[PDB]
């Protein structure tokens, strides 16, 4: 229908808009700590810990299967990367010190989003 494809016209706007979010999140993690999901090779009972783990390939990965219905899904899954890691990683840890950075930083790119995303329908 008619109908079906303007809301698909309007679904992959949204993904040019959140692919553009995505890269500008993920430049402010340059040391990229967040970039993959971690690894049970290398910690092995994460997962005990962490019940919803969340990174940045990940995100990626459905942004493209345009699985991302929006912002906040969106937020949703950033939120995931930060909040995990600051209740995996201790206070004086460079990986929680890089999530608080990430989230701070973030919060400007997200704050332009969310308005146009509201503007631009
Ligand atoms: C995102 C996050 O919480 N981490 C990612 C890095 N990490 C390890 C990397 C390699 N070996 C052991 C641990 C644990 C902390």
């Amino acid at each position: 229908s008619m109908e079906q494809v303007a809301m698909e016209l309007r679904l992959t706007e949204l993904t040019r808009l959140l692919r553009s979010v995505l890269d500008q999140l993920q430049d402010k993690d340059p040391a990229r700590i967040f970039a993959q999901p971690v690894s049970l090779k290398e910690v092995p009972d994460y997962l005990d810990h962490i019940k919803h783990p969340m990174d940045f390939a990940t995100m990626r990965k459905r942004l493209e299967a345009q699985g991302y219905k929006n912002l906040h899904e969106f937020e949703e899954d950033f939120d995931l990367i930060i909040d995990n890691c600051m209740k995996y990683n201790a206070r004086d840890t460079v990986f929680y010190r890089a999530a608080v950075r990430l989230r701070d930083q973030g919060g400007v790119v997200l704050r332009q989003a969310r308005r146009e995303v509201d503007s631009i329908g």
